[PDB]
């Protein structure tokens, strides 16, 4: 029970469809770069620092560059892809090579500043794990926006004490991680 | 102080060019029923008892029904698909409905007596988790083949202790599960 991933009770339910109607037409809008502003303790994220994720739209799924700084200090480059759950669930499933995929919902996204990412995971056990996360079209984040995100998450009794702010802004070497 | 399936270090080679190549010629005769002889410690797996996977190859991907007992002792079948990993890697990804997707590496099998499979993930904190599996053609696996899967698994230093055998046999409601 020790992690503060690691949650009792079963995934909660998030209302997929409602969002998914919302979303599917407008794929378009969520392309292009997103900075992760915060997230919740994740152990398969590889990318400590000045996280910056471009996603590329082709009708069927989205390819995504993410790049910044690892925890070992260095730049590092990772490839990933997001696509329709396989088996025609009302979901994403983000997808890492040389990882796993996973589900992925959109809580909220208003395409042009913010977006609040969750994906959950049950156990045999009666627990499950959940990964958070908060999108920024910049750098920084507005506070209203912030906000949005902590009630888009209570609502879905995520505690949002668990989100941890990342390192962005004049310390990132943004220009050399778009070269990779 | 942590689990048994956490374990220091990074995820071992295991050869998954050879293996894929040997392998991609044979997924006709992968297919069919295979029962779960033992694995190590999964907290994923939603099946304790009387595991039955059954395989149908479409020339792309396998379609899965799984079915046994669940750890609630009521009858369970859940559906999975097994398909190349979708970056080009030389390995396949399982994938459940309501769950997620991994890598699954098929470590060695004569395909009609037995099965070793291996599914590892590496974490961002110096450590893996891994997940090992013995698979037969029957409820009951001979020590013979037993000892091949065992052997195999030490090549790639995972402790075999970590083992544990499923319930299977004469108890196992089979013709039921078949019907899910």
């Amino acid at each position: 029970k020790i992690p503060n991933f690691v949650v009792p009770g079963k995934c909660a339910s998030v209302d997929r469809n409602k969002l998914w109607a919302e979303q599917t037409p407008n794929r378009n809008s969520y392309a292009g770069v997103w900075y992760q502003f915060a997230l919740t303790n994740n152990p398969y994220q590889l990318i400590e620092k000045c996280v910056r994720n471009e996603y590329s739209f082709d009708g069927k799924q989205f390819v995504i560059k993410s790049t910044g700084i690892a925890y070992d200090g260095n730049l590092l480059k990772r490839n990933g892809k997001l696509y329709p759950n396989p088996f025609g669930e009302p979901h994403l499933s983000i997808d890492y090579e040389n990882s796993f995929a996973a589900p992925l919902v959109i809580l909220e996204t208003d395409y042009s500043n913010y977006a609040c990412l969750y994906s959950c995971i049950d156990y045999n056990f009666g627990y499950h794990s959940d990964f958070s996360f908060i999108f920024s079209r910049s750098a920084n984040l507005a506070d209203q926006y912030v906000k949005k995100c902590e009630a888009a998450f209570k609502n879905i009794n995520v505690d949002t004490t668990r989100f941890v702010k990342t390192v962005q802004g004049s310390s990132c070497p943004y220009d050399t991680q778009k070269t990779l």
